[PDB]
């Protein structure tokens, strides 16, 4: 069962084709959240794509046919499309556009200055007091459109439809806060059928508009998972995760979508150091594995580029599927989504959807922590600096399975590639997991 999705961050339309064909729909991902595929500023920088000009499907990724191709190559590999969508503004100032439309002073070919709203500033203040100034005025200079205008709505609408006419699976809702949930509601009645519809609130408590006010228009971006997993992960005890999720005043499991990190908090952008992202190594495998086994939200995988420490910089100049190599894991793209633990837990998830209890739960009161998922799976991670040899009980049938975290079992089901673990004839493990590892077995890598 498909239960995981990726951000794959500015990858090309070509390069997301190859990527659904070769790994995604094999490895058992669910869908990939694309970066906005319709026409935007011109510019190096990664952040132009959050600036339209048009909704032509001309943009850095490729064009319009290109796009295509990708959804329909990713349809046949089980693989669905999430785009992310700009409902809030229009670009900042005046120039040209990825497919050579000329725009300024508010207007652009499809808008016109009285299609927005009259221009003021949104101050840092506004957040916490003045729920007017957020959704009327200007996020960073980005002109605010008018979204509770009948034109406006039909627009962003019909550019909506379009895309689902493609073959388009979901929608990212870019800068939710900063337009009413009412507009929100309003816009959802114009688009056809029920598409998968996640809305980006950054909510971390004591703003004037909340989380809670989306939850009837789709998923919401629980950010409070994001940052509690880095700062327990980092600074606290794993042994405080017993009951993550609404226990510690999350939204609803059932409402959330949850990640480590993205492509903004990674970079400072809505997220303190105490992020955990790919530059912390193994730190960033046991954050992933955690998220993954525990059966809370809808996660979604990371996948980025090194930006050498330059937070504005685009990605690298070279395509992942690059003459019959993969531009992965160097100072280029990194491919999270296919590092073994990640790829592991995604397995693991996937085959541990008939059982969302968390069963078992033991830990030393500390950073050694193992649970499982009823009779369907284990798993244990030791985050202390000595070995976890403890015998823990699990719901699970005795036999050997391979730890999927560090291997997989073959076609023939006779051999693993990685370690094997045993479950003895009264359900009970007797762990050997080294510090800063980890392990997770489930029911369907069993051997023969
Ligand atoms: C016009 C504006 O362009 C750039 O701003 C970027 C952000 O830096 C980038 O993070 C991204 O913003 C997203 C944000 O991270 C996310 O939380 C939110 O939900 O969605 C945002 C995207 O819609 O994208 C924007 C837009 O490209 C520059 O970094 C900014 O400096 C720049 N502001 C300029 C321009 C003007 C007016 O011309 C001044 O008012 C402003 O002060 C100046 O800095
Ligand atoms: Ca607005
Ligand atoms: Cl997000």
């Amino acid at each position: 069962t498909p239960t995981t999705f990726v951000h794959l961050f500015e990858w090309n339309w070509q390069d997301v084709a190859q990527e659904c064909e070769q790994y995604l729909g094999p490895k058992g991902y669910a869908a990939v959240q694309v970066s906005p595929p319709n026409e935007h500023i011109t510019g190096s920088q990664w952040w132009t794509r959050y600036q339209p000009v048009s909704y032509e499907l001309q943009s850095r990724g490729g064009n319009r046919a290109q796009f295509i191709d990708m959804v329909n190559r990713c349809s046949a590999a089980g693989v669905d499309i999430y785009v992310d969508t700009l409902i809030n503004h229009m670009a900042a100032g005046s120039g040209t556009g990825t497919a050579g439309n000329s725009f300024g002073n508010k207007s652009f070919p499809i808008y016109s200055p009285q299609d927005f709203h009259e221009s003021c500033t949104i101050n840092n203040s506004d957040y916490g007091n003045d729920r007017y100034r957020v959704q009327n005025c200007e996020l960073v200079g980005l002109a605010d459109l008018d979204t509770a205008s009948n034109y406006v709505q039909n627009t962003i609408a019909a550019y909506i439809n379009d895309l689902q006419a493609i073959g388009v699976k979901g929608f990212r809702f870019n800068a939710s806060k900063h337009v009413a949930a009412s507009d929100i509601q309003s816009l959802m009645a114009k688009v056809n059928g029920s598409p998968v519809v996640f809305q980006e609130v950054i909510d971390q408590g004591g703003e004037a508009v909340g989380a809670s006010e989306y939850l009837s228009t789709g998923l919401v971006t629980e950010f409070k998972y994001s940052t509690e997993l880095g700062n327990t992960f980092r600074n606290g005890s794993l042994a405080w995760l017993s009951n993550f999720g609404e226990g510690w005043g999350f939204m609803p499991s059932s409402s959330a979508v949850v990640f480590v990190d993205n492509h903004d908090n990674q970079r400072g952008h809505g997220g303190a150091g105490n992020v955990i992202t790919f530059e912390d190594g193994r730190l960033y495998d046991l954050a992933n594995v955690f998220m993954l086994a525990y059966p809370y939200g809808y996660p979604k995988v990371m996948s980025s580029y090194d930006f050498h420490g330059d937070t504005d910089a685009g990605g690298p100049n070279v395509p992942v599927h690059n003459n019959g190599n993969l531009e992965c894991f160097a100072s280029n793209w990194k491919c999270e989504h296919r590092w073994s633990y990640i790829a592991g837990g995604v397995d693991f998830r996937n085959n541990t959807a008939d059982n969302w209890a968390v069963t078992n739960w033991w830990d030393n009161t500390n950073n050694q922590i193992s649970f499982g998922r009823g009779s369907s799976g284990h798993m244990a991670i030791n985050k202390e600096d000595s070995t976890l040899t403890a015998t823990v009980q699990t719901d699970m049938a005795s036999g050997q399975y391979c730890n999927v975290l560090k291997g997989e079992l073959s076609a023939d089901a006779k051999s693993c590639s990685g370690e094997v673990i045993t479950v003895n004839s009264d359900g009970t493990i007797n762990l050997n997991i080294g510090a800063w590892d980890a392990m997770a077995i489930h029911k369907n890598a069993k051997l023969n």
